[PDB]
């Protein structure tokens, strides 16, 4: 019964989880951002901070490149918010026509390629100190009490873990779906 596959677009609290991202992901205030910058900062984030391999770089930025690309953004084009928010529309449909046909989705491969570099024994999860390593870097969560809160929110696993599935499967309800369950997945990092 619990989760939720259907999308929910006009929910204000949808639209502005997206533009608290947007703005996130604008750290010079441009009004627009672009897929060379998407990329750059994903490769910049494992390659320098996360100690990502040369084939674990590129496999990372080819699904960091698909995932933005599924939003419609695209290689020296600036994406002004109106564009963001209805390509978003698009990738979450997109995305949640993948996961009920049991197909791979482009949120799952970012996130296996993520977990090879992420995970220091490359079997699929992490532990809360990963966690902290990871959001930090990007900034996507700046305080340690609010990477804790992902953990409460989600089933970890027998080892203390958060596992690639589990992960993917909080992703659909926080990014696509506006699922009850997955509130403060980033803590209050992202409303
Ligand atoms: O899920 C993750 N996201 C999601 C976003 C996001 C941004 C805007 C938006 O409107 C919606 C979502 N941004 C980053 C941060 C980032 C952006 C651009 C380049 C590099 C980083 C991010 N990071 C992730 C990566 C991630 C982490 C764990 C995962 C586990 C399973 C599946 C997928 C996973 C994906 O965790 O927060």
């Amino acid at each position: 019964a619990n989760s939720k596959l259907t999308s929910d677009f006009d929910n204000p609290r949808w639209i502005g989880r997206h533009k608290h991202m947007f703005n996130f992901l604008d750290v010079n205030h441009n009004g627009k951002i672009s897929l060379d910058e998407m990329v750059y900062k994903a490769s910049d984030i494992v390659i320098n901070n996360l100690g990502a391999t040369p084939e674990q770089a590129k496999r990372h930025k080819d699904a960091v490149e698909a995932f933005f690309g599924g939003a419609g953004m695209k290689y020296g084009v600036e994406t002004d918010w109106p564009a963001y928010i209805e390509g978003w529309k698009k990738l979450a449909t997109d995305e949640l026509e993948k996961y009920a046909k049991n197909e791979p989705t482009l949120i799952r491969i970012w996130g296996d390629a993520l977990f090879d570099i992420v995970d220091k024994d490359q079997n699929g999860a992490i532990t809360l100190d990963e966690w902290k390593a990871y959001t930090k870097a990007a900034g996507i969560i700046q305080s340690s009490e609010d990477c804790e809160e992902t953990f409460r929110v989600c089933d970890i696993d027998e080892s203390g873990q958060l596992d690639v599935d589990e992960m993917t499967r909080q992703h659909l309800g926080f990014w696509y779906t506006m699922d009850p369950a997955c509130e403060k997945l980033y803590g209050g990092a992202v409303p």
